[PDB]
């Protein structure tokens, strides 16, 4: 057995996006990331709780974080379940990445079918800041776009 | 143990859309279903299989079935499973419809999560004609919008 | 610079096993494992002190605990080192799983090569229970094949 | 800062066998070995590259060599690394024996920890031969029995 899964990236910004993520057995995850019309650098990527999208980004929630521990880096410890790190954009505003992450499963409890992706806007603290919100979100904040993950064929 | 999802219609057209279920215990499911920019009448209204997207609307597969059926009416043991009627527009172009279904859970096999609700531009058959597609479409065909059903709060 | 091992798990029973451990530049490992002759349902995965093997998998000492502390989950700041949490086990008696831990490396200090990985016969409490060797075992008690950590090519 | 480590000797035949090793500072290190139903005279006694073991004992690899150098006896300047020359089984086929090499240490680079140790079945030539193997394997060939150096309590 594998699964597969995608998210379209969509805000109301000129920030679009697709990214596929790939399963086997029960094993990793593998997540294929390409969003454009985002400024250079680093961004903030994460795996929010919910699938809304009602109320734009802002209702898909916090970091889907089955573990209950604090906001990290994808290798940390502490790490909510859904951080994703930072996806550099280059100079023409594209973003091309590939993280295979052991949190973000596609089948039983924790599975993140679903949920939804969000890419921020300023570049994650993995959590390193001192600022109220490092512990809980990296001070990424500003969500520039997001979308549910679904089911896609294989 | 309440689920509650949700499902932001938006097609390339001007039919916009937005549908929450609601699940108790492990039972039946209401859908609450309102739409705006529907040519007056009825259309159709399926729960496709994948939550694709990526390809428009014609990427959510096939109406979901995993009893391995022919298409119907709710209101029919032979029905698919994703086959929820038709819903109808007021003179105004909107469908405001309450469904109380059981072939769509949100839990264990079968959980329609991850998966996309469509709204058809034409009318469902519910199998009654003779046309060909009758048996898979309700020959009800042209998906106007659709939605990824995502996990929202409870 | 990548490094990987295995353990090749035998015991006086008839659980056979291969386990693999690979880590790249000083980050986290992943342990892909795979069991058969197992009881369905879950264990205890533990790397235990020693590698020893003489007095069969007695020999192997407890759980690897530099840091000092209490037996825990993998998902756990109070955790041992060695804590692996359950691996389950189908209705054909085999397990697999992909765990990604960041407190088994391969290099420097607390390296585990030459150290052993345990499948016990019962599962894990997660030091949830109240026994007496929940905080040191998790009353997972019964040791049914163990190998120790050899180096392997890449 | 003393070190202790054993590796317990099986192969798929009736010789069993372990092998305890040991080192002091950062010095000599001292293997103590005792092997069973070995057929009376010379065998191999050698420390190989991989502790593999998952391909029996064939996935081992050549001869621990890091010093890059030819096969020969302990006792050699143009020696291997690994090369422990020959132990001497009785007529009841029990071996003991008491190597002290300046080769194997247990720290730092070039540890044996995480290595094997193989008795071969024939006698090895200690490249005084020149079959054609005779500066790779010393002609012994037959790997009869082999074990993961393991730690175990100092
Ligand atoms: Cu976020
Ligand atoms: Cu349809
Ligand atoms: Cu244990
Ligand atoms: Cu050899
Ligand atoms: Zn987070
Ligand atoms: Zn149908
Ligand atoms: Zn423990
Ligand atoms: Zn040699």
């Amino acid at each position: 057995a594998t699964k597969k899964a995608v998210a379209v990236l969509k805000g109301t910004s000129n920030v679009e996006g697709v990214v596929t993520l790939t399963q086997e057995d029960d094993g990793p995850t593998t997540v294929n990331v390409r969003i454009s019309g985002l400024a250079p650098g680093k961004h903030g990527f994460h795996l929010h709780e919910f699938g809304d999208t009602t109320n734009g980004c802002m209702s898909t929630g916090p970091h889907f974080n089955p573990d209950k521990k604090t906001h990290g880096a994808p290798e940390d410890e502490v790490r909510h379940a859904g951080d994703l790190g930072n996806i550099v954009a280059n100079t023409d505003g594209v973003a091309e990445a590939t993280i295979v992450d052991n949190q973000i499963p596609l089948t039983g409890p924790n599975s993140v079918v679903g949920r939804a992706l969000v890419v921020h806007e300023l570049e994650d603290d993995l959590g390193k800041g001192g600022h109220e919100l490092s512990p809980t979100t990296g001070n990424a904040g500003g969500r520039l776009a997001c979308g549910v993950v679904g089911l896609t064929p294989v």
